[PDB]
């Protein structure tokens, strides 16, 4: 009461249905922890009248462009309403897998060899002396849109012969594209809550990459918590994820994706400042393992709102 909280779910991104799913969970979780939370889909109500509706705080359960970029966060800062995750800048920074990679590399963090392409570069026919670039990377490479989540628009390409199509796809999602080198090793994610970092997770998709379907609609993908890593490695991770996190300037809560490569090093893929919270999500998995309940987690996240 007074402390009527708003749970921003839905929205209009490509990740809209996961959001609705993440949002449904945070709702019950919060209400279970005794909070007066309400579902607010920006694809209906105008978020601008948020203040005019008496919400004292906001829990962002939106994913992608519109909710995980600096926009929403910018407005709220001006409305003077506390909200759950990272600030304007770090939400802007994280969404952009391209500027993320440059900043992380600027700070000496291990980021995978890549090539960036804009759509106009693509519409004109890319320089034969540009596949010189993509080729100096390896076979295979992965194509990903710059500002997406949930493995949307991504595609793996073996041989330069399938790239034109990979790129067609990725471009339907963003005008800026990264073409990066295939990491050949196990995959990992690390959740952060306040200044604590949750037991690590190792994912084992039952396919080629951790794809939208592996992520949410497949009961074959496998999860290990913690990671099953020697205590040497399990320390290189945390320290890396933490260096990574502060470099972005992120706060409150979020989750970082990483992978091993053949040379035995950890490579940073991207950071997510508003992680999913569905029955398949990773943040909730890492938290349980750390003895919290779905409501404690979410409640703790709200406690962190600024
Ligand atoms: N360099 C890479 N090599 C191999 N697979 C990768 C690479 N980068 C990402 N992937 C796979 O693609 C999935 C999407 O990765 P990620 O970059 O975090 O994007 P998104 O925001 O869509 O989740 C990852 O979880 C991983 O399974
Ligand atoms: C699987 C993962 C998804 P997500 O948080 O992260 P990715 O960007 O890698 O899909 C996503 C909502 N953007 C989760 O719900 O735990
Ligand atoms: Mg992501
Ligand atoms: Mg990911």
């Amino acid at each position: 009461m007074t402390d009527k909280i708003a749970v921003l779910l839905g929205g209009t991104s490509a990740e809209r249905e996961v959001s609705l799913n993440s949002g449904a969970a945070v709702l019950a979780g919060l209400r279970e922890g005794g909070i007066d939370a309400y579902p607010v889909d920006p694809k209906e109500v105008d978020v601008t009248q948020l203040k005019s509706m008496g919400f004292q705080k906001v829990f962002i359960a939106l994913h992608g462009r519109g909710g995980e970029d600096g926009t929403l966060q910018g407005m709220l800062e001006l409305m003077g309403l506390p909200y759950t995750g990272s600030g304007v800048m770090a939400s802007a920074l994280s969404m952009d897998k391209l500027r993320s990679k440059l900043l992380w590399q600027g700070a000496g963090l291990p980021v995978a060899p890549w090539v960036a392409l804009t759509r106009a570069e693509f519409e004109k026919g890319l320089s034969d002396k540009q596949l010189a670039e993509i080729s100096a990377l390896g076979l295979p490479v992965i194509v990903k849109p710059s500002r997406e989540g949930s493995s949307v628009g991504m595609s793996k390409v073996v041989a330069e012969n399938a790239l034109q199509d990979a790129l067609r796809l990725a471009f339907q999602h963003d005008e800026e594209v990264l073409i990066e080198k295939w990491l050949s090793g196990p995959e990992f994610t690390v959740a952060i809550l306040g200044e604590e970092i949750l037991p690590s997770i190792r994912i084992q998709p039952s396919g080629t990459f951790y794809d939208y379907e592996a992520k949410y609609l497949s009961d074959e993908t496998q999860y290990f918590c913690p990671a099953g890593l020697e205590a040497s490695q399990e320390a290189n991770l945390q320290a890396l994820v933490l260096k990574a996190w502060t470099t972005l300037g992120c706060k409150g809560w979020g989750r970082i994706d990483v992978m091993l490569d053949s040379d035995g090093q950890f490579y940073l893929l991207e950071a997510n400042t508003s992680p999913g919270m569905t029955s398949h999500s990773l943040v909730p998995m890492a938290a349980r393992q750390a003895g919290m309940s779905f409501s404690q987690l979410v409640v703790r996240i709200l406690e962190l709102a600024d």
